[PDB]
C-alpha cells in the first residue's frame, strides 16, 4: 500500500524513497518529501527516522498507532501558515535525528533520550498560529490569557501534543512503564520549552560551560554523568535543529527565508490593519531580507553552532564551514551606498 512502506499513500513511491535515502545526512530536502508524500512530510520523515532507529520495536508501538498520532500531529499544523508548518517541524526532527547521530555524542544517549528529542523536535510548533508570542500577548489573544504571557506559544505547543496522545488509537506512549512516561514527559517539556528565544541567550549561557568542563571517555565519545548534563546538551541540540536553516545548503536556505518573511509580513500586514506599531523585521515596505539574515547568523545562529562545534570537535566542522558560506552569499546580496 506504501503505507506501510513509507507511513503515507503516495504513488510516488519510488521518488519518496530516492529522497528518503538522505535520511542520516544534513543534506535531505524535506521540500522533495513533501512533494512525494502528498505533502505529509512530517509523518513520512517521522516514520522514516523510527524505521532507521528500530524505535517502534523497542517502545513497542504499532504503525497504526504511530501514524494514527502523526497524521493528526500534522493535520494540527497550520497550512497556510508560510514557515511555522509541518515542513518545518518535519525538518526540525530529521535535522535533530542527524544531530543525535554525530559520532561524538552517538554512543551517549539511551533510545528513552532519543525518544524524548525527537518526539520533542516534531511537537515543538504544532499548531502555530503564524505571529510571536509578543503579538499574542499585545492583542490580548485567548493562548495569552490562557498562559499568563509566559512561553504562550511553546506552552500550547506541548499541551496539543500531549493532549493528541489521547485521541481513538493515538496512544504511542501506552506500553513504556509510568516511570519511562514520567522521564519522557519531563525532557520534552524542557525541550520545547528551550525553543523559546527569551531563552537563547541562557542555553547558550550553559552549553558554553559544558564546552568549558568538556570529559571525553578513551574513544573520543562525550562524558555526560547525570541527568541535567544530558537534558542541557539535548535542549540545545533540538535548539540547534530549529536554528538550521541557515546550516543547510543555499537551495534549502533561501526558501526558507522567503517563507519566515513571509510569516514576519503576514503579522505586519495584521498588525497594520490594527493600527499597532509593526514588529521589527515585520514590515514589508521597509526590511532588508539579505541584512536581517546576515544579523541573524552574526548575533545568534553562529555563536550556537561555533559553540556546538566545539562540543563536538571536528564532528560539526562542515556545518559550520557551510553557514560561514551562506552568510557570506547574504552579504554579498546586501545594496550598498
Ligand atoms: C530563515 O531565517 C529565520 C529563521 C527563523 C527565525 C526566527 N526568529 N525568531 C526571532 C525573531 C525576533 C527577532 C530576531 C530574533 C529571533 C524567532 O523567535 C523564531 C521562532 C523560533 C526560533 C527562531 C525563529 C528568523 C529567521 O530569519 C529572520 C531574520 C532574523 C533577524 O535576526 C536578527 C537577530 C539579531 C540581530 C541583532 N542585531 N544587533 N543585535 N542583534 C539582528 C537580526
Ligand atoms: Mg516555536
Ligand atoms: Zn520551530
Amino acid at each position: 500500500t506504501s503505507i506501510s512502506r513509507f507511513g503515507v499513500n503516495t504513488e510516488n513511491e519510488d521518488h519518496l524513497a530516492k529522497e528518503l535515502e538522505d535520511l542520516n545526512k544534513w543534506g535531505l530536502n524535506i521540500f522533495n518529501v513533501a512533494g512525494y508524500s502528498h505533502n505529509r512530510p512530517l509523518t513520512c520523515i517521522m516514520y522514516a527516522i523510527f524505521q532507521e532507529r528500530d524505535l517502534l520495536k523497542t517502545f513497542r508501538i504499532s504503525s497504526d498507532t504511530f501514524i494514527t498520532y502523526m497524521m493528526t500531529l500534522e493535520d494540527h499544523y497550520h497550512s497556510d501558515v508560510a514557515y511555522h508548518n509541518s515542513l518545518h517541524a518535519a525538518d526540525v526532527a530529521q535535522s535533530t535525528h542527524v544531530l543525535l547521530s554525530t559520532p561524538a555524542l552517538d554512543a551517549v544517549f539511551t533510545d528513552l533520550e532519543i525518544l524524548a528529542a525527537i518526539f520533542a523536535a516534531a511537537i515543538h510548533d504544532v499548531d502555530h498560529p503564524g505571529v510571536s508570542n509578543q503579538f499574542l500577548i499585545n492583542t490580548n489573544s485567548e493562548l495569552a490569557l490562557m498562559y499568563n504571557d509566559e512561553s504562550v506559544l511553546e506552552n500550547h505547543h506541548l499541551a496539543v501534543g500531549f493532549k493528541l496522545l489521547q485521541e481513538e488509537h493515538c496512544d504511542i506512549f501506552m506500553n513504556l512503564t509510568k516511570k519511562q512516561r514520567q522521564t519522557l514527559r519531563k525532557m520534552v517539556i524542557d525541550m520545547v520549552l528551550a525553543t523559546d528565544m527569551s531563552k537563547h541567550m541562557s542555553l547558550l549561557a550553559d552549553l558554553k560551560t559544558m564546552v568549558e568542563t568538556k570529559k571525553v571517555t578513551s574513544s573520543g565519545v562525550l562524558l555526560l554523568d547525570n541527568y541535567t548534563d544530558r537534558i542541557q546538551v539535548l535542549r540545545n541540540m533540538v535548539h540547534c535543529a530549529d536554528l538550521s536553516n541557515p546550516t543547510k545548503s543555499l537551495e534549502l536556505y533561501r526558501q526558507w527565508t522567503d517563507r519566515i518573511m513571509e510569516e514576519f509580513f503576514q503579522q505586519g500586514d495584521k498588525e497594520r490593519e490594527r493600527g499597532m506599531e509593526i514588529s521589527p523585521m515585520c514590515d514589508k515596505h521597509t526590511a532588508s531580507v539579505e541584512k536581517s539574515q546576515v544579523g541573524f547568523i552574526d548575533y545568534i545562529v553562529h555563536p550556537l553552532w561555533e559553540t556546538w562545534a566545539d562540543l563536538v570537535q571536528p564532528d560539526a566542522q562542515d556545518i559550520l564551514d557551510t553557514l560561514e558560506d551562506n552568510r557570506n552569499w547574504y552579504q554579498s546580496m546586501i545594496p550598498q551606498s
